[PDB]
């Protein structure tokens, strides 16, 4: 089913995740709920902790035509190199985009939809929505990267917008 997304001013957004455990029945219904929510939204990554699931678990599709379905669960940077920056929007700060720095390339390694380690690496855009979803499971967003006006003036829109 669909869940429902937090929006900053919301605490539970700055929670740290726990490590999943076993990747079982119950975390593969939570992936296939990350999906339908993040396509219902229009999103191209879902954060477990957006959705008050304090689990290191993270859904992507960057593909036009939602069929490139990505699962990261407990992801591990391993490397990373090189700098860029796009304007990023956040699902969980709506209709706010901002330039932050990122790495160009990193190198992640996870767990599969069935448990299986993989490693990936990753460039472009691919690359800046691992890191994005990554930061969220450490309870950090993009407006962070920010000047303490900026994230002001973006607080003070969200909070207007979700009237
Ligand atoms: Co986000
Ligand atoms: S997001």
């Amino acid at each position: 089913s669909v869940l429902q997304v937090l929006h900053i001013p919301d605490e539970r957004l700055r929670k740290v995740a726990k490590p999943v455990e076993e990747v079982n029945a119950e975390i593969q219904r939570i992936v296939d709920d990350m999906f339908e929510t993040m396509y219902a939204e229009e999103g191209i990554g879902l954060a477990a902790t957006q959705v008050d699931i304090h689990q290191r678990i993270i859904v992507i599709d960057v593909s036009e035509n939602r069929d490139e379905r990505l699962v990261l669960i407990n992801p591990e940077l391993l490397e990373k190199s090189g700098e860029t920056g796009i304007e990023e929007g956040c699902l969980s700060i709506p209709e706010q985009r901002a330039l932050v720095p990122r790495a160009e390339k990193v190198k992640i390694r996870a767990l599969d939809r069935d448990g299986k380690p993989f490693e990936l690496e990753a460039d472009g855009l691919l690359a800046i929505c691992i890191q994005h979803e990554m930061d969220h499971l450490v309870g950090k967003l993009f407006m962070d990267y920010l000047s303490p006006l900026k994230q002001q003036r973006i607080r003070q829109k969200v909070e207007k917008l979700d009237r």
